[PDB]
């Protein structure tokens, strides 16, 4: 009977979209730590210094 | 006379074309419970997760 078959290929298409998924999840975190350091990090660059009085 | 085979003959057949539409019954059970497990486990992993607010 053809039902057997479209169950079993249901449950591995099923199991591929969700790897799929998740690598973009994990590449989402990777990229916010990157992100949001390298912002502050040039913001404190720029806004800070020393002068000399005399 | 020839029908009495005929008849004998018929009960078998009936009974092991039983035999073979009982797998079939039995194993579409056996595929619903994982299938539908398979699914609704593989959903509820992608949805869900927890954000580091400070």
């Amino acid at each position: 009977a053809i039902g057997i078959g479209t169950l079993i290929i249901f449950i591995a298409m099923v199991l591929v979209a969700a790897v799929a998924a998740a690598v973009l999840i994990n590449t989402s975190g990777f990229l916010q730590q990157k992100a949001m350091a390298t912002g502050k990090e040039s913001t404190e660059q720029v806004a800070s210094g020393l002068q000399v009085i005399r």
